[PDB]
DNA sequence: GATAGCGCTATC
DNA sequence: TGATAGCGCTATC
């Protein structure tokens, strides 16, 4: 993450809904907002939240009454994206984990926040030929709030990986809020070999197969681009190696493959996986955040979290946009 | 709950 | 196209 100085978001309050790791929280507190509820189900993220921010989460938000939020600013939500990405089965909104939205809207139809902040995959806008937008879209506007939106890749803003998401910012109407932008991106100076950890503590992670076959061939100049260097297996998902000198390639929660969720990396020689810490580095986390115990939901977490820097970048302009009150 | 081999879609 | 990436799906222990 970065460090921001003109903290925008001084005197406003903000919901983490769908908290998981907290990348929200963790992106608008360094902006000066102050977090005054949170809500998440999954036991084991409760865990984390809990071990990092002294708070529990609030459990399945659909058994909620949104009366029962308190009185907030902006409303943050990365809502379940399993039911847009091009990874899986699109039912969408038929899709049991696809209808979170739509408690967003009630949780927003109650409490009109001044700010509706979501995220979510690339693939969200193409769905159902851009129908599944739409209505998300129309479902906002009817709301009274201004719908802005743009799919942003990491790499573009500071970060190592490919991580294509959309941003949606909603403004309520009464604040002619008509100057607001997406950050303007930035050519990147960090690539996943400048994250890496020293070799003696990733040991254990390497794997060496022998159905591991070489395609190309390692480059010698950085780029900001994921160049695939193997296969492994039929080199499906999760068996497929890349370059440490370019970026990485998204990191998923559910994933499977050998190199399970992060992929694999030719790291000094050796094919390995990357460490908790390491996505963590690569998602923009400070090495102060702690992580959680079980690898497996370590990976998991970070799977589905946010880049945070984007995040801090995009907060920062909600920011700049609401407090230009001129007479 | 943890692990891994899958098989499809979007994109140009 | 033909080759790549994808906050995934799901069967086994
Ligand atoms: N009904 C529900 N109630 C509460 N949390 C839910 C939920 N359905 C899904 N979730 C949680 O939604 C989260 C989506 S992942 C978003 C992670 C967050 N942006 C962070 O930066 O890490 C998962 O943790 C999932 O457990």
């Amino acid at each position: 993450m970065i460090e921001i100085k003109d903290k925008q978001l001084t005197g406003l309050r903000f919901i983490d809904l769908f908290a998981g790791l907290g990348g929200f929280r963790l992106a608008l507190e360094s902006c000066g907002a102050e977090c005054v509820y949170s809500n998440e189900w999954d036991k084991y993220a409760q865990e984390v939240y809990e071990m990092n921010f002294g708070e529990k989460p609030e459990g399945d938000i659909t058994q909620v009454n949104e009366k029962t939020i308190p009185d907030h600013d902006i409303l943050c939500a990365g809502f379940p994206c399993q039911a847009f990405s091009i990874s899986g089965k699109q039912k969408g909104f038929e899709d049991s984990r696809g209808t979170l939205f739509f408690d967003i809207a009630r949780i927003v139809r109650e409490k009109k926040p001044k700010v509706v902040f979501m995220e979510n995959v690339k693939n969200f806008a193409s769905h159902d030929n851009g129908n599944t937008l739409e209505v998300v879209k129309n479902t906002m506007n009817e709301l009274d709030y201004s719908f802005h939106a743009k799919v942003l890749n990491a790499l573009d803003y500071g970060i190592p990986q490919k991580r294509e998401r959309i941003y949606m910012i909603c403004f309520r109407n009464d604040l002619n809020i008509q100057n607001f932008q997406f950050p303007k991106p930035f050519e990147l100076n960090t690539f996943v070999k400048d994250l890496l950890l020293p070799d003696s503590e990733v040991e254990h992670l390497v794997i060496d197969r022998k159905d591991l076959v070489m395609t190309n061939q390692e480059i010698e100049q950085t780029t900001p681009k994921t160049v695939r260097l193997g296969i492994v297996g039929k080199g499906g998902q999760g068996e497929r190696i890349y370059s440490t000198r370019g970026i990485a390639i998204t990191l998923s929660a559910y994933g499977g493959g050998i190199f399970a969720k992060t992929g694999g990396y030719l790291v000094n020689g050796k094919t390995r996986k990357l460490h908790p810490r390491e996505c963590a580095r690569v998602m923009g986390y400070p090495d102060s955040y702690k992580v959680h115990p079980s690898t497996s939901q370590a990976y998991k977490q970070f799977g589905n979290s946010v880049v945070i820097n984007v995040l801090q970048y995009i907060a920062y302009n909600i920011g700049s946009s609401l407090n230009f009150k001129p007479y």
